[PDB]
Protein backbone atom coordinates (compact mmCIF):
# COMPACT_ATOMS: atom_id res chain seq x y z
CA UNK A 1 0.00 0.00 0.00
CA UNK A 2 1.71 3.65 -1.27
CA UNK A 3 2.43 6.55 0.47
CA UNK A 4 0.20 9.24 1.46
CA UNK A 5 0.18 12.73 -0.09
CA UNK A 6 -0.02 15.14 3.05
CA UNK A 7 -1.73 18.08 1.06
CA UNK A 8 -4.32 15.57 0.23
CA UNK A 9 -5.16 15.59 3.81
CA UNK A 10 -9.19 16.92 4.35
CA UNK A 11 -10.11 18.70 7.32
CA UNK A 12 -13.35 17.24 9.49
CA UNK A 13 -15.60 17.23 12.16
CA UNK A 14 -17.93 15.79 14.33
CA UNK A 15 -21.44 17.07 14.18
CA UNK A 16 -22.14 20.49 16.64
CA UNK A 17 -22.02 19.98 20.20
CA UNK A 18 -21.22 15.83 19.93
CA UNK A 19 -18.45 14.10 21.00
CA UNK A 20 -16.71 11.15 19.67
CA UNK A 21 -17.70 7.47 20.15
CA UNK A 22 -17.26 5.18 23.14
CA UNK A 23 -18.03 1.59 22.71
CA UNK A 24 -17.00 -1.06 24.45
CA UNK A 25 -15.10 -3.65 22.39
CA UNK A 26 -17.00 -6.82 22.92
CA UNK A 27 -14.78 -10.21 23.79
CA UNK A 28 -13.07 -12.40 20.90
CA UNK A 29 -12.12 -15.65 20.54
CA UNK A 30 -7.94 -15.85 21.18
CA UNK A 31 -8.38 -16.79 17.34
CA UNK A 32 -9.46 -14.17 16.25
CA UNK A 33 -7.22 -11.82 18.54
CA UNK A 34 -4.08 -13.44 16.56
CA UNK A 35 -5.54 -12.78 13.21
CA UNK A 36 -5.95 -8.97 14.37
CA UNK A 37 -2.62 -8.47 16.09
CA UNK A 38 -0.79 -9.76 12.62
CA UNK A 39 -3.43 -7.29 10.20
CA UNK A 40 -2.31 -4.83 12.77
CA UNK A 41 1.48 -5.22 13.23
CA UNK A 42 1.20 -4.65 9.32
CA UNK A 43 -1.15 -1.84 9.60
CA UNK A 44 1.28 -0.03 11.73
CA UNK A 45 3.90 -0.75 10.26
CA UNK A 46 2.93 0.77 7.10
CA UNK A 47 1.80 3.98 8.90
CA UNK A 48 -1.45 2.84 8.69
CA UNK A 49 -2.49 3.01 12.32
CA UNK A 50 -0.68 3.77 15.63
CA UNK A 51 -0.41 2.94 18.94
CA UNK A 52 -2.15 5.45 21.23
CA UNK A 53 -0.92 6.76 24.61
CA UNK A 54 -3.38 6.77 27.76
CA UNK A 55 -5.26 9.82 27.17
CA UNK A 56 -7.56 8.54 24.42
CA UNK A 57 -10.95 7.72 26.04
CA UNK A 58 -12.98 6.75 22.69
CA UNK A 59 -13.40 3.83 21.15
CA UNK A 60 -15.15 1.78 18.04
CA UNK A 61 -15.73 -2.03 18.07
CA UNK A 62 -13.95 -4.11 16.03
CA UNK A 63 -13.65 -7.79 14.93
CA UNK A 64 -12.45 -10.20 12.61
CA UNK A 65 -14.18 -12.36 10.01
CA UNK A 66 -13.22 -14.71 7.03
CA UNK A 67 -8.83 -18.70 4.59
CA UNK A 68 -7.57 -15.35 5.58
CA UNK A 69 -9.09 -13.10 7.79
CA UNK A 70 -10.29 -9.56 7.39
CA UNK A 71 -10.69 -6.77 10.40
CA UNK A 72 -14.10 -5.00 10.56
CA UNK A 73 -14.40 -1.61 12.40
CA UNK A 74 -18.12 -1.67 13.47
CA UNK A 75 -17.94 2.81 12.70
CA UNK A 76 -22.04 2.95 13.21
CA UNK A 77 -21.75 5.78 16.12
CA UNK A 78 -18.76 7.25 14.78
CA UNK A 79 -20.85 7.66 11.50
CA UNK A 80 -23.86 9.31 13.65
CA UNK A 81 -21.59 11.69 15.21
CA UNK A 82 -19.62 12.75 12.04
CA UNK A 83 -20.50 15.99 10.05
CA UNK A 84 -22.65 15.24 7.21
CA UNK A 85 -20.68 16.28 3.39
CA UNK A 86 -28.08 10.02 -8.15
CA UNK A 87 -30.22 6.58 -8.27
CA UNK A 88 -29.86 5.10 -12.00
CA UNK A 89 -33.51 3.82 -12.52
CA UNK A 90 -32.27 1.68 -15.18
CA UNK A 91 -29.64 -0.26 -13.03
CA UNK A 92 -31.76 -2.55 -12.33
CA UNK A 93 -32.83 -3.17 -15.73
CA UNK A 94 -29.70 -4.48 -16.53
CA UNK A 95 -28.59 -8.06 -17.56
CA UNK A 96 -25.57 -7.77 -15.16
CA UNK A 97 -24.27 -5.66 -12.53
CA UNK A 98 -21.03 -6.61 -11.13
CA UNK A 99 -20.81 -4.95 -7.63
CA UNK A 100 -16.59 -4.24 -6.98
CA UNK A 101 -15.08 -3.33 -3.26
CA UNK A 102 -12.68 -0.28 -4.17
CA UNK A 103 -12.16 0.20 -0.05
CA UNK A 104 -8.49 -0.45 -0.72
CA UNK A 105 -7.90 2.84 -1.90
CA UNK A 106 -8.68 4.51 1.26
CA UNK A 107 -5.58 3.54 2.70
CA UNK A 108 -3.36 5.96 0.37
CA UNK A 109 -5.56 8.76 1.78
CA UNK A 110 -4.41 10.57 5.34
CA UNK A 111 -6.97 11.42 7.86
CA UNK A 112 -7.12 14.44 9.45
CA UNK A 113 -4.69 14.54 12.22
CA UNK A 114 -7.33 16.02 14.67
CA UNK A 115 -9.84 13.58 13.66
CA UNK A 116 -7.73 10.81 14.32
CA UNK A 117 -8.57 10.11 18.07
CA UNK A 118 -11.99 9.39 16.98
CA UNK A 119 -11.10 6.38 15.54
CA UNK A 120 -9.74 4.79 18.14
CA UNK A 121 -10.00 1.04 18.64
CA UNK A 122 -8.90 -1.90 20.82
CA UNK A 123 -7.59 -5.48 20.60
CA UNK A 124 -9.31 -7.00 23.11
CA UNK A 125 -6.77 -9.53 25.84
CA UNK A 126 -8.27 -13.01 26.13
CA UNK A 127 -11.82 -12.61 27.80
CA UNK A 128 -11.48 -8.95 28.28
CA UNK A 129 -9.67 -9.53 31.70
CA UNK A 130 -6.54 -7.36 30.86
CA UNK A 131 -6.25 -4.19 28.77
CA UNK A 132 -6.09 -4.48 25.14
CA UNK A 133 -3.90 -3.05 22.88
CA UNK A 134 -5.14 0.51 21.42
CA UNK A 135 -4.46 2.08 18.20
CA UNK A 136 -6.25 5.04 16.10
CA UNK A 137 -6.05 5.51 11.83
CA UNK A 138 -4.16 7.74 10.34
CA UNK A 139 -5.68 6.86 6.62
CA UNK A 140 -9.15 7.48 5.83
CA UNK A 141 -11.16 3.92 7.62
CA UNK A 142 -13.22 1.37 5.54
CA UNK A 143 -16.81 1.57 7.31
CA UNK A 144 -16.26 5.74 7.67
CA UNK A 145 -18.84 7.31 5.81
CA UNK A 146 -16.11 10.42 5.31
CA UNK A 147 -13.98 7.31 3.89
CA UNK A 148 -15.62 7.99 0.12
CA UNK A 149 -17.21 11.55 0.29
CA UNK A 150 -13.55 12.35 0.93
CA UNK A 151 -12.15 9.67 -1.84
CA UNK A 152 -15.14 11.24 -4.59
CA UNK A 153 -13.22 13.49 -6.20
CA UNK A 154 -9.71 11.16 -6.85
CA UNK A 155 -12.39 8.52 -7.77
CA UNK A 156 -14.06 10.33 -10.54
CA UNK A 157 -10.72 11.56 -11.82
CA UNK A 158 -9.92 7.59 -12.32
CA UNK A 159 -12.85 6.67 -13.45
CA UNK A 160 -13.51 9.36 -16.36
CA UNK A 161 -11.43 7.64 -18.94
CA UNK A 162 -13.36 4.31 -18.14
CA UNK A 163 -17.34 5.94 -18.13
CA UNK A 164 -15.90 7.79 -21.56
CA UNK A 165 -14.66 5.04 -23.39
CA UNK A 166 -17.77 3.07 -21.88
CA UNK A 167 -20.87 4.68 -22.51
CA UNK A 168 -23.20 1.72 -22.86
CA UNK A 169 -21.47 0.82 -19.29
CA UNK A 170 -23.95 2.77 -15.91
CA UNK A 171 -21.47 3.17 -12.99
CA UNK A 172 -22.97 3.66 -9.75
CA UNK A 173 -21.58 4.15 -6.29
CA UNK A 174 -22.94 3.68 -2.84
CA UNK A 175 -20.74 3.43 -0.10
CA UNK A 176 -18.04 1.67 -0.47
CA UNK A 177 -18.80 -0.17 -3.51
CA UNK A 178 -19.28 0.61 -7.55
CA UNK A 179 -22.45 -1.13 -9.00
CA UNK A 180 -20.81 -1.85 -12.86
CA UNK A 181 -24.26 -2.62 -15.16
CA UNK A 182 -24.54 -3.41 -19.12
CA UNK A 183 -26.61 -5.47 -21.20
CA UNK A 184 -23.68 -7.07 -22.52
CA UNK A 185 -23.35 -10.71 -23.44
CA UNK A 186 -22.21 -12.13 -20.15
CA UNK A 187 -18.31 -12.65 -21.70
CA UNK A 188 -17.94 -9.55 -23.07
CA UNK A 189 -19.70 -7.21 -19.65
CA UNK A 190 -16.69 -9.50 -17.91
CA UNK A 191 -13.60 -8.09 -20.02
CA UNK A 192 -15.08 -4.67 -19.62
CA UNK A 193 -14.99 -5.64 -15.79
CA UNK A 194 -11.64 -6.75 -15.99
CA UNK A 195 -10.62 -3.86 -17.81
CA UNK A 196 -11.84 -1.53 -15.03
CA UNK A 197 -9.81 -3.33 -12.60
CA UNK A 198 -6.73 -3.43 -14.42
CA UNK A 199 -7.81 0.29 -14.81
CA UNK A 200 -7.90 0.88 -11.16
CA UNK A 201 -5.01 -1.38 -10.03
CA UNK A 202 -3.04 0.83 -12.73
CA UNK A 203 -4.01 3.28 -10.27
CA UNK A 204 -3.20 1.59 -7.26
CA UNK A 205 -6.76 0.58 -5.90
CA UNK A 206 -7.01 -3.23 -5.93
CA UNK A 207 -10.20 -4.77 -6.23
CA UNK A 208 -11.30 -8.41 -4.69
CA UNK A 209 -13.59 -10.48 -7.62
CA UNK A 210 -16.53 -8.77 -8.00
CA UNK A 211 -20.51 -10.39 -7.13
CA UNK A 212 -21.97 -10.82 -10.32
CA UNK A 213 -25.96 -9.74 -10.33
CA UNK A 214 -28.90 -10.67 -13.06
CA UNK A 215 -31.42 -8.15 -11.87
CA UNK A 216 -33.54 -8.43 -14.79
CA UNK A 217 -34.54 -11.66 -13.68
CA UNK A 218 -35.61 -10.42 -10.58
CA UNK A 219 -39.52 -10.90 -9.63
CA UNK A 220 -44.95 3.76 -4.88
CA UNK A 221 -41.40 4.57 -3.91
CA UNK A 222 -40.78 7.91 -1.62
CA UNK A 223 -37.30 9.08 -2.27
CA UNK A 224 -37.62 11.27 0.73
CA UNK A 225 -36.27 5.57 4.81
CA UNK A 226 -36.51 1.89 3.50
CA UNK A 227 -37.86 -0.94 6.32
CA UNK A 228 -37.21 -4.26 5.82
CA UNK A 229 -38.67 -6.62 7.75
CA UNK A 230 -38.00 -10.45 7.91
CA UNK A 231 -40.69 -12.82 9.45
CA UNK A 232 -40.28 -17.08 10.02
CA UNK A 233 -42.71 -18.08 8.17
CA UNK A 234 -42.95 -21.83 9.88
CA UNK A 235 -40.04 -24.67 9.94
CA UNK A 236 -38.54 -24.18 6.59
CA UNK A 237 -38.40 -20.68 4.90
CA UNK A 238 -38.22 -17.34 5.59
CA UNK A 239 -40.14 -14.18 4.01
CA UNK A 240 -39.32 -10.21 4.13
CA UNK A 241 -41.60 -7.29 3.10
CA UNK A 242 -39.95 -4.36 1.92
CA UNK A 243 -41.60 -1.10 2.44
CA UNK A 244 -41.91 2.76 3.69
CA UNK A 245 -45.86 -3.54 0.47
CA UNK A 246 -42.54 -2.43 -2.25
CA UNK A 247 -41.41 -5.85 -2.63
CA UNK A 248 -41.88 -9.03 -0.98
CA UNK A 249 -39.80 -12.76 -0.78
CA UNK A 250 -38.78 -15.44 0.55
CA UNK A 251 -35.96 -17.61 1.77
CA UNK A 252 -35.43 -21.00 2.68
CA UNK A 253 -34.78 -21.47 6.49
CA UNK A 254 -32.42 -24.83 6.49
CA UNK A 255 -31.40 -26.54 9.90
CA UNK A 256 -28.18 -28.31 9.97
CA UNK A 257 -24.93 -28.62 11.80
CA UNK A 258 -23.47 -26.03 9.49
CA UNK A 259 -26.10 -23.10 9.60
CA UNK A 260 -28.30 -21.75 12.26
CA UNK A 261 -30.81 -18.76 11.90
CA UNK A 262 -28.13 -16.11 12.78
CA UNK A 263 -26.47 -17.19 9.81
CA UNK A 264 -29.11 -17.16 7.26
CA UNK A 265 -30.43 -14.12 8.71
CA UNK A 266 -26.98 -12.22 8.40
CA UNK A 267 -27.11 -13.39 4.67
CA UNK A 268 -30.66 -12.40 4.08
CA UNK A 269 -29.62 -8.81 5.56
CA UNK A 270 -26.93 -8.64 2.97
CA UNK A 271 -28.82 -9.68 -0.23
CA UNK A 272 -32.01 -7.77 0.32
CA UNK A 273 -29.51 -4.23 1.13
CA UNK A 274 -27.94 -5.23 -2.02
CA UNK A 275 -31.33 -5.53 -4.07
CA UNK A 276 -32.41 -2.55 -2.53
CA UNK A 277 -29.24 -0.86 -3.46
CA UNK A 278 -29.72 -1.59 -6.76
CA UNK A 279 -33.34 -1.07 -7.35
CA UNK A 280 -33.68 2.34 -5.11
CA UNK A 281 -30.26 3.61 -3.86
CA UNK A 282 -31.46 2.90 -0.19
CA UNK A 283 -30.35 0.44 2.53
CA UNK A 284 -33.24 -0.23 4.52
CA UNK A 285 -33.21 -0.25 8.37
CA UNK A 286 -34.41 -4.22 8.92
CA UNK A 287 -36.54 -5.96 11.70
CA UNK A 288 -35.11 -9.50 12.60
CA UNK A 289 -37.15 -12.37 14.04
CA UNK A 290 -35.18 -12.81 16.76
CA UNK A 291 -34.23 -11.84 20.01
CA UNK A 292 -31.51 -9.11 19.81
CA UNK A 293 -29.14 -10.79 22.84
CA UNK A 294 -28.91 -13.55 20.71
CA UNK A 295 -28.28 -11.41 17.60
CA UNK A 296 -26.14 -9.41 19.89
CA UNK A 297 -24.25 -12.28 20.47
CA UNK A 298 -23.52 -14.06 17.04
CA UNK A 299 -24.40 -11.80 14.07
CA UNK A 300 -20.33 -10.65 14.10
CA UNK A 301 -19.42 -14.94 13.69
CA UNK A 302 -20.97 -14.75 10.11
CA UNK A 303 -21.25 -10.85 8.98
CA UNK A 304 -19.64 -10.61 5.05
CA UNK A 305 -20.05 -7.04 4.13
CA UNK A 306 -18.13 -4.05 4.74
CA UNK A 307 -21.09 -1.77 5.91
CA UNK A 308 -23.39 -2.26 8.79
CA UNK A 309 -27.13 -1.61 8.40
CA UNK A 310 -29.25 -0.29 11.49
CA UNK A 311 -32.06 -2.96 12.70
CA UNK A 312 -34.59 -3.92 15.66
CA UNK A 313 -35.73 -6.80 16.72
O1 LIG B 1 -8.77 -6.26 6.76
C1 LIG B 1 -7.44 -6.33 6.50
C2 LIG B 1 -6.75 -7.55 6.38
C3 LIG B 1 -5.38 -7.56 6.12
O2 LIG B 1 -4.66 -8.74 6.02
C4 LIG B 1 -4.67 -6.38 5.93
C5 LIG B 1 -5.40 -5.19 6.03
C6 LIG B 1 -6.76 -5.15 6.30
O3 LIG B 1 -4.81 -3.97 5.89
C7 LIG B 1 -3.47 -3.89 5.53
C8 LIG B 1 -2.99 -2.61 5.30
C9 LIG B 1 -1.66 -2.45 4.97
O4 LIG B 1 -1.22 -1.19 4.71
C10 LIG B 1 -0.83 -3.56 4.82
C11 LIG B 1 -1.33 -4.83 5.06
O5 LIG B 1 -0.56 -5.96 4.94
C12 LIG B 1 -2.67 -5.03 5.42
C13 LIG B 1 -3.20 -6.41 5.67
O1 LIG C 1 -18.52 0.92 4.71
C1 LIG C 1 -19.48 1.87 4.93
C2 LIG C 1 -20.33 1.83 6.03
C3 LIG C 1 -21.26 2.84 6.20
O2 LIG C 1 -22.14 2.83 7.26
C4 LIG C 1 -21.37 3.91 5.31
C5 LIG C 1 -20.49 3.91 4.23
C6 LIG C 1 -19.54 2.92 4.04
O3 LIG C 1 -20.47 4.91 3.29
C7 LIG C 1 -21.35 5.96 3.42
C8 LIG C 1 -21.24 6.96 2.47
C9 LIG C 1 -22.09 8.06 2.53
O4 LIG C 1 -21.90 9.00 1.55
C10 LIG C 1 -23.04 8.16 3.55
C11 LIG C 1 -23.12 7.15 4.50
O5 LIG C 1 -24.00 7.15 5.56
C12 LIG C 1 -22.28 6.04 4.46
C13 LIG C 1 -22.40 4.97 5.51
O1 LIG D 1 -13.05 -1.50 25.09
N1 LIG D 1 -12.99 -0.19 25.30
O2 LIG D 1 -13.90 0.56 25.09
C1 LIG D 1 -11.77 0.24 25.88
C2 LIG D 1 -11.54 1.57 26.07
C3 LIG D 1 -10.36 1.99 26.62
N2 LIG D 1 -10.14 3.40 26.77
O3 LIG D 1 -9.12 3.90 27.05
O4 LIG D 1 -11.14 4.22 26.39
C4 LIG D 1 -9.43 1.01 27.00
O5 LIG D 1 -8.26 1.40 27.54
C5 LIG D 1 -9.67 -0.32 26.76
N3 LIG D 1 -8.66 -1.29 27.10
O6 LIG D 1 -7.57 -0.99 27.23
O7 LIG D 1 -9.03 -2.57 27.11
C6 LIG D 1 -10.84 -0.74 26.18
O1 LIG E 1 -9.37 -5.80 26.29
N1 LIG E 1 -10.36 -5.16 26.24
O2 LIG E 1 -11.00 -4.72 25.13
C1 LIG E 1 -11.03 -4.82 27.48
C2 LIG E 1 -12.29 -4.38 27.42
C3 LIG E 1 -12.99 -4.04 28.54
N2 LIG E 1 -14.37 -3.62 28.40
O3 LIG E 1 -15.19 -3.66 29.51
O4 LIG E 1 -14.86 -3.37 27.35
C4 LIG E 1 -12.34 -4.18 29.75
O5 LIG E 1 -12.99 -3.84 30.92
C5 LIG E 1 -11.05 -4.68 29.81
N3 LIG E 1 -10.32 -4.87 31.04
O6 LIG E 1 -10.96 -4.69 32.23
O7 LIG E 1 -9.21 -5.23 31.04
C6 LIG E 1 -10.36 -4.98 28.66
O1 LIG F 1 -8.29 -0.77 31.86
N1 LIG F 1 -9.15 -1.03 31.12
O2 LIG F 1 -9.37 -2.33 30.67
C1 LIG F 1 -10.02 0.01 30.64
C2 LIG F 1 -11.19 -0.35 30.02
C3 LIG F 1 -12.03 0.65 29.55
N2 LIG F 1 -13.25 0.28 28.90
O3 LIG F 1 -14.18 1.27 28.61
O4 LIG F 1 -13.41 -0.83 28.61
C4 LIG F 1 -11.70 1.97 29.70
O5 LIG F 1 -12.54 2.96 29.22
C5 LIG F 1 -10.52 2.32 30.32
N3 LIG F 1 -10.18 3.70 30.47
O6 LIG F 1 -10.95 4.66 29.83
O7 LIG F 1 -9.29 3.98 31.16
C6 LIG F 1 -9.66 1.34 30.79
Amino acid sequence: HGPISPIETVPVKLKPGMDGPKVKQWPLTEEKIKALVEICTEMEKEGKISKIGPENPYNTPVFAIKTKWRKLVDFRELNKRTQDFPHPAGLKKKKSVTVLDVGDAYFSVPLDEDFRKYTAFTIPSINNETPGIRYQYNVLPQGWKGSPAIFQSSMTKILEPFKKQNPDIVIYQYMDDLYVGSDLEIGQHRTKISELRQHLLRWGLTTPDGYELHPDKWTGYDPSDLIAEIQKQGQGQWTYQIYQNLKTGKYARMRGAHTNDVKQLTEAVQKITTESIVIWGKTPKFKLPIQKETWETWWTEYWQATWIPEWEF
